[PDB]
């Protein structure tokens, strides 16, 4: 077979390939060792690795390994889902949503980072830590799907689509009367995550003419509520958002298909 | 007298204009109807109103007012703080943080809405309140002031090293809690003028200038707020400028597009 592997700093992609047959795997970066392990008691035609710990994995196991940049590798990848899935996009903005956000413009050829910020998947779980006390990664994005953010959030609505958030958050003095329940404050987490990342990937998508938007990072796994947030977002302020099943393995599918 | 009211949807912000000199007013939009008893009890040469409430004063005074735009507005009154206090510049970017925020570039001639964003003084007074339980605006942006975000933000030193490459990203590493109430809302205070900046920094970039104006009331009693925006926009690249006042830049505005 052969593996591709992205180890970002939170999470490590896994994706293994063999007899025209792939297989995706997640991992937790904490458990980085267990996965190195992984790989030296398995036989590996070759060993394609991106991301920030690639170097980790790469100087504690016992074949040779091509690494490759994220960003070029996620491009890869990415590419090769779309069109797997149907997609065929002349150009377009992804917005890798991971720890962080990254956003990078495609002009149907090659890929150049053009943003990035610090809302998105690490907030959700920190922020969403301070705000409920949970640490487990399901449990929290489970329970934020059926918050109701109408009582913490001013719209537009309240006070330009009537959709619109005029304020994250901005409702809350107006509700103390209320009941802040942990599920509907972790759901305003994950609205203004993916309304902050959504305003940024349209303005660059404005601004590199283009009006398609594709999304990737694991952020998005677990959480139907964050794609719900930035697909509806995304229309509303005019782009096509291009939602990639399995797209947080663009790097690992990415570096595979550019081994040498 | 001549008096210019920018009427937002949570503060009143007026400006009172003698012959040559200026004293300034913040109200409660909730209490507008006492600005409105204040300004029938006074005698005023003009009246010139702006902002979301511009017309629940202007039907329930006892003299005629002018009603203006507030983007434009602000940018006139923005254009006139500068220029007072020494700032010629051939374009920017202004970012009025507000309740939410909006971002506009000035071309050298007149303003143009390039991008808004919810993330603003309404979410530093929300969240701030659903992580602290403090209601007093004045209480809670203190209380931020002398707060640590080392614990709560991940940043690529630990990983341009003051960058933050994960806003509240370093909470799940340090669970051992030393997230007290002002940790806390520092870290609320810092994400709110990132992205601000960020945001600012990228249109900035789309219509090629590398000024960045900061104005709105939600650096009042924030200079936690204003460090944060000046501090991120000179890592982004850009020169950032603040204008005293700037949070009048509406009212200001309104007394003078006539
Ligand atoms: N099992 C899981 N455990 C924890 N977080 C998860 C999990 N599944 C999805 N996530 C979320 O996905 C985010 C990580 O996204 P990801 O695209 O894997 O970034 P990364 O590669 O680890 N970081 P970076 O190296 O900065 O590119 C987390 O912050 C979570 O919000
Ligand atoms: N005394 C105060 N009380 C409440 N908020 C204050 C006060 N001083 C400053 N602020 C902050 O200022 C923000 C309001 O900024 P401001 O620029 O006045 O917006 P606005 O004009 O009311 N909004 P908009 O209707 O959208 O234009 C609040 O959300 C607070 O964060
Ligand atoms: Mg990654
Ligand atoms: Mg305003």
């Amino acid at each position: 077979m052969k593996v591709g592997i992205d180890a970002g700093g939170t999470l490590i992609k896994i994706v293994q390939e063999q007899d025209n047959q792939r297989t995706f795997k997640t991992e937790l970066t904490k458990n980085i060792d267990q996965v190195v392990e992984w790989l030296n008691q398995q036989q590996i035609e070759k060993l394609c690795l991106t991301g920030g710990n690639a170097g980790v994995i790469a100087e504690n196991i016992n074949i040779p390994a091509q690494i490759f940049v994220e960003f070029d590798a996620a491009s890869q990848g990415l590419g090769i889902l779309l069109k797997e899935q149907g997609h065929d996009l002349a150009d377009y903005i992804f917005a890798n949503v991971g720890t962080g956000t990254s956003l990078h413009y495609f002009d149907g050829q090659s890929q150049r980072r053009v943003g990035g910020i610090g809302t998105g998947g690490g907030m959700i779980q920190g922020l969403g830590y301070l705000l409920s006390q949970i640490t487990d990664y399901k449990q929290l994005t489970d329970m934020a799907q059926h918050g109701d953010r109408n009582t913490i959030d001013l719209k537009v609505r309240h006070i330009i689509p009537g959709d619109l958030t005029a304020a994250n958050f901005g409702h809350v003095l107006h509700h103390l009367d209320a009941d802040f329940t942990p599920s509907n404050k972790l759901a305003a987490v994950i609205g203004v995550v993916g309304e902050v990342v959504t305003t940024m990937a349209i303005t660059v998508a404005r601004e590199f003419k283009t009006e398609n938007i594709v999304y990737i990072g694991s952020s998005f796994h677990n959480n139907a509520l964050l794609r719900k947030v930035v697909e509806d977002y995304t229309v509303l302020r005019g782009c096509k958002p291009y939602y990639v099943e399995n797209g947080a393995f663009s790097g690992a599918i990415g570096a595979l298909y550019l081994e040498k």
